[PDB]
């Protein structure tokens, strides 16, 4: 799997991620793939089944989601470990207004390089708390 | 620079980092290097002078601080862009209590591979906020 192969699969994962349905967000993952969150405070680990369910729940708050690579020149590819790293802007339309943040995504690809076998996600965990405070303030 | 060369320079940066003096935290950096903090809530860019001043400021609060690569299997190396990614455990003692967190460090090396030429650091921003809250509450 070439450097170009690995980037393509990760960029496909991002595309289906932005479609943001439970089926689309697993469409580029292997059956035993797991998603990890970085950092202790929002730590979490999701298999395919758990990821689908987190998506359906997140859809009750996020009306629309776009993550995009900020700069293709900052992308990191490790051909030996089949890993790709993106630094991403995150943009959301939610029931309490605008979501705007950045995150880092690390993908390890399957041996053939066509699917995502493992994900690590580093989010701005202070911003998450701030967003949850916005959610907690919904007032009829 | 080989894969092994890039990792060695990054491990050396960590060794000197753990000495935690202004002289040591610059001793594996090119003089025009800049250190970026990731994530909007804590975004910052520091040249060498600013890094030395920040280390001296940190030493006013931190009695001790050590970082360590948790597992060499997590490490990511891009020979073409000369980049190394570490996932680290950070541990220290401070005037407002214990420090315990994890962070992701990204290094881009110089052309010869022997020095760090740019750094990106992703911290657990909610944990930093909580730590700053302890600092912002000093009262005698
Ligand atoms: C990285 O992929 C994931 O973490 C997946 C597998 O699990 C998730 O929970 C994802 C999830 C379900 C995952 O795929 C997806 C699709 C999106 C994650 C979002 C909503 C993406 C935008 C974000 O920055 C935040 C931090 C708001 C994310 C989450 O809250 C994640 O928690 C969420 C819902
Ligand atoms: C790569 O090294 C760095 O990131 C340097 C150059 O810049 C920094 O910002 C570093 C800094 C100046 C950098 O060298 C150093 C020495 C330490 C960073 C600490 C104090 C390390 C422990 C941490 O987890 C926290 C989040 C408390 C760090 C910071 O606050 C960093 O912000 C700090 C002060
Ligand atoms: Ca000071
Ligand atoms: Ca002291
Ligand atoms: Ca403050």
């Amino acid at each position: 799997p070439t450097r170009e192969d690995l980037v393509a699969t990760a960029k496909l994962f991002i595309a289906k991620y932005n479609e943001f349905t439970p089926e689309s967000i697993i469409s580029v993952r292997t059956p035993n793939s797991v998603s990890h969150r970085l950092f202790p405070t929002r730590n979490a680990t999701r298999n395919i089944g758990e990821s689908m369910e987190a998506c359906a729940n997140a859809k009750e708050v996020f009306k629309s989601l776009t993550v995009s690579v900020i700069d293709d020149n900052d992308t990191i590819v490790d051909e030996r470990t089949r890993k790709v790293v993106f630094y991403l802007a995150s943009r959301g339309d939610t029931i309490v207004g605008e979501w705007k943040s950045e995150c880092i995504f690390i993908f390890q690809m399957s041996e053939d390089g066509k699917l995502v076998d493992r994900i690590w996600a580093g989010f701005d965990t202070a911003y998450m708390d701030e967003f949850e405070s916005r959610l907690d303030g919904i007032t009829f």
